[PDB]
C-alpha cells in the first residue's frame, strides 16, 4: 500500500564505467511537488544508455540508474500534479514539455529547458537531490527518466499519458528512436511526396527515417551502411536502394550524387559520425537539397564543409526527438500505432528481462539487433 | 552608325595577375546569334573582380576585361534576340536567367546552365570565341559581362531590361551586392517583423542586408564590424546597435548571445571569412535561429561547428544572388529604387573615371569606401 511510502524494488545500477550493471534492491522515495512515481513494466535500451555506461559521456555521473525508453503505470503523484493520476498508462520522456517557458511558448521548437538543470545532473528540481538510494547513499537519475528499475520518479512535465489499452511492451520504444526518425522526416525536413532521400545508418533511427519517408510518399529511399546485412531487414521499413561505402573508392557523397544525377532532395545522418555528416550534406542536390543531422556526435567533434555547398542552395539542419512535443504528441504516435499507421513491433528483435540486462548490453554489438525490450518483473 | 561593325573603344585590360590594368583601345566585334552589344556608361568594382585580378583564382584567364557591375544602353543585337533591342537601357548580369533549363524550370535561375560552359572560360556560346581583341590578339571575357569597357558583348539571357529614366550612374549597383543583401533577407531567410538580426560586416552587402531587414520589419538590427567608423553610415541603412569584436575579450558569438539573452533570430555573414561564418551560426538562438552566408566567398577554406548547434535547432544556409531571378527581378529592384522603396545612392562613396581604374582598385582597401562608380567616357 504504497502512497507516500518509500518503495523498495529491483533496479540495475551502474557503479563504474564500462563494468557490469549490478541488479540490487534500491529505495525509491515518494514523489514531491510536481513529481510522478511510475511503475515501469517494460524498458528498452539503446546506444544512448551504453554511451554513458561506457564512460564516454563527460556528463555521466556514477553510480546511476540508466534507461530512458519505457512504458508503465503511474503509482502515485506529488502535490500539484493534475495531468496524470494513479493508474494512468504513461511513457516517461527525456525531453520535457512544460508549456510555460520561452521555448514552449515560442511555437518554433520542441526544446523545453524547464527541468534540464536538474535532470542534466541526475537530480530532481524540487529539492535538488535524488529519489534513489541503496544502503542510504544516493544513486543519480539519468536523462530525467531512470527506467532500468521497477519504479522511477520523474518530473510531471516529462510524462505522456497514453491509450490505456496500448501494449506496454511495444510502446516503450515511442520514447526515443522511433519518434526521432519519423519526426526528422515529418517535422524537421517536411519531406514532400516524390522526394528522393538518403539515409546514412540503418539501425532503429535510420529505419524509422525510412518508414517516415515511405509514409510521406518519398520515391527513392537510398540506405547507406557499412554492414551490408542491414539492407535485407531495411527493405520492410521502406529502404529501396542500398550502398555500402566500402564497395567504392570514391567518397560516398560522390557515389550518391552519381546515382541520382545531382544528389538527393533530403539526407539524414543516423550514426553520430562527423565525416558521414559532411558526406550527407554533400550528397544533397544543389539549389534545394537539405541535410538533417539525427546522430549525436561525441564531445569536441566538429562538422565541416565548404561554404559553397550552402551558397549553391543546400541547407544544413538537425533534430532533437524528431521535433515532437513529448507530452502532447507521444500519445498521438501511440494512437497512430494502435490504428496500424506506424510500425513499432518490427523494431523489437529481442525480449529479455531486467535481471538479464548485461546480456542486453552484449546484444548491442550484434548487427542483427535493432531494439531489445526488457521485462522488469524479473 | 556602328551596327554590324567592329567598334574600337577604351577598355581596361588585365594582362596578368597583380599588375596595373592597361587602359587601351580595343576592338569589340559585333554581336552574333543570341548576343547583345552594350554601351556601358557606368561600372563599379567589387571584391569579385579583385579576386581574379590578384591571381587568387586557381586559374583565371588572362588577358581579360574584368568588371561585372554596370549599366548602359544597348547598341545592337544579334539574330534571334527579341527581349531587348537597340536603345533599351539595361543591366548586364553575371547570373543568367534562361527560363528553359532544369534549374530555371525548378525556380533556381541562379544555377542556370545555359551559357556557363562558355562564360566560365571567357568566351561566347555561339562560336566559342571572344568578341574582344587588341592589335588582333584575343582578350578573354569575364563572368560573362566584361564591364570595364566602353562597350561589351553579353549573352541575351544575362541582360536585364530596365526603366529608361533610371539614372545609369546609380543603378549599375543593382546587378550584384545590393540584390544579394536584400534578397538574403527577403528570399533566403524570409525575415519576419519583430525579428532580431545580427549582420557581420558593414560594407555594401551588409548595409543591403540591414536595409532589407529594416524594410522587413526587424526590431534589433545589430551590426558587427572591426572598423568602428562603419557604424555611422550603417545607421542610415537601419543598423541600430553596433559591436566591434575588438572591444571584447570573449569571442563575438558569445558577446552577441549575451547581448540578446540567447541569440538572434537570424544572422548574416557579409564578409567571406570562414571563422566569422562560424561565429554567425553560433550567435543564432537555440531552437529556431538561422544563419545565412551572404554571397559566394571563394575562400577555398572550410566552415566548421559542433553538430549540437544544428541538433538543437539552428539552421545553416547561404545565397549567391539573394534568391533573385536576374532578368525578371533586377528590373523590379530598379522600380523599387525609382519609387524610393530601396536605397542605392548612399552606397556610392566615390566617383572616378575608367581612365583612373587602378586608383579605384586602391580604394578597395579604404575603410571609407563602399562602392566606387566609374564613368566610362574617359
Ligand atoms: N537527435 C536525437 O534526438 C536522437 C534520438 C535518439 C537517438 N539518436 C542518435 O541516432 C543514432 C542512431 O542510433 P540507433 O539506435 O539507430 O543506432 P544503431 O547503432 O542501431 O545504428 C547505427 C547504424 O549505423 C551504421 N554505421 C556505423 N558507422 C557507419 C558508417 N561510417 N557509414 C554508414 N553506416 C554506419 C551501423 O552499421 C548501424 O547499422 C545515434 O547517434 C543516436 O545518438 C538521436
Ligand atoms: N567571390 C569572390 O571572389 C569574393 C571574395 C571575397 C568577398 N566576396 C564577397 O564580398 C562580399 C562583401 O562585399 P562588400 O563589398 O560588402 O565588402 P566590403 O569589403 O566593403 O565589406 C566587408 C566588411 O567586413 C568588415 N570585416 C572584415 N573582417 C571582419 C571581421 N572579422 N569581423 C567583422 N567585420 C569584419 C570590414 O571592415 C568591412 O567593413 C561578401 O558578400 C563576399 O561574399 C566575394
Ligand atoms: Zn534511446
Ligand atoms: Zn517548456
Ligand atoms: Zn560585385
Ligand atoms: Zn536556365
Amino acid at each position: 500500500a504504497t502512497q507516500g511510502q518509500v518503495i523498495t524494488c529491483k533496479a540495475a545500477v551502474a557503479y563504474e564505467p564500462n563494468k557490469p550493471l549490478v541488479i540490487e534492491d534500491v529505495q525509491v522515495a515518494p514523489p514531491q511537488a510536481g513529481e510522478v512515481r511510475i511503475k515501469i513494466l517494460y524498458t528498452a535500451l539503446c546506444h544512448t544508455d551504453a554511451y554513458t555506461w561506457s564512460g564516454k559521456d563527460p556528463e555521466g555521473l556514477f553510480p546511476c540508474i540508466l534507461g530512458h525508453e519505457a512504458a508503465g503505470i503511474v503509482e502515485s503523484v506529488g502535490e500539484g500534479v493534475t495531468e496524470v493520476q494513479a493508474g494512468d498508462h504513461v511513457i516517461p520522456c527525456y525531453q520535457a514539455e512544460c508549456r510555460e517557458c520561452k521555448f514552449c511558448k515560442s511555437g518554433k521548437t520542441n526544446l523545453c529547458g524547464k527541468v534540464r538543470s536538474a535532470t542534466g545532473v541526475g537530480i530532481m528540481m524540487n529539492d535538488r537531490k535524488s529519489r534513489f538510494s541503496v544502503n542510504g547513499k544516493p544513486i543519480y537519475h539519468f536523462m530525467g527518466t531512470s527506467t532500468f528499475s521497477q519504479y522511477t520518479v520523474v518530473h510531471d512535465v516529462s510524462v505522456a499519458k497514453i491509450d490505456p489499452t496500448a501494449p506496454l511492451d511495444k510502446v516503450c520504444l515511442l520514447g526515443c528512436g522511433v519518434p526521432t526518425g519519423l519526426g526528422a522526416v515529418w517535422n524537421t525536413a517536411k519531406v514532400e511526396p516524390g522526394s528522393n532521400v538518403a539515409i546514412f545508418g540503418l539501425g532503429t533511427v535510420g529505419l524509422a527515417v525510412a518508414e517516415g519517408a515511405k509514409t510521406a510518399g518519398a520515391s527513392r529511399i537510398i540506405g547507406i551502411d557499412i554492414d551490408s546485412k542491414k539492407y535485407e531487414t531495411a527493405k520492410k521499413f521502406g529502404v529501396n536502394e542500398f550502398v555500402n561505402p566500402k564497395d567504392h573508392d570514391k567518397p560516398i557523397q560522390e557515389v550518391i550524387v552519381d546515382l541520382t544525377d545531382g544528389g538527393v532532395d533530403y539526407s539524414f545522418e543516423c550514426i553520430g559520425n562527423v565525416s558521414v555528416m559532411r558526406a550527407a550534406l554533400e550528397c544533397c542536390h544543389k539549389g534545394w537539397g537539405t541535410s538533417v543531422i539525427v546522430g549525436v556526435a561525441a564531445s569536441g567533434q566538429e562538422i565541416s564543409t565548404r561554404p559553397f555547398q550552402l551558397v549553391t542552395g543546400r541547407v544544413w539542419k538537425g533534430t532533437a526527438f524528431g521535433g515532437f512535443k513529448s507530452r502532447t504528441q507521444v500519445p498521438w504516435l501511440v494512437e497512430k500505432y494502435m490504428n496500424k499507421e506506424i510500425k513499432v513491433d518490427e523494431y523489437i528483435t529481442h525480449n529479455l528481462t531486467l535481471g538479464e540486462i548485461n546480456k542486453a548490453f552484449d546484444l548491442l554489438h550484434e548487427g542483427t539487433c535493432l531494439r531489445c525490450v526488457l521485462d522488469t518483473s524479473k
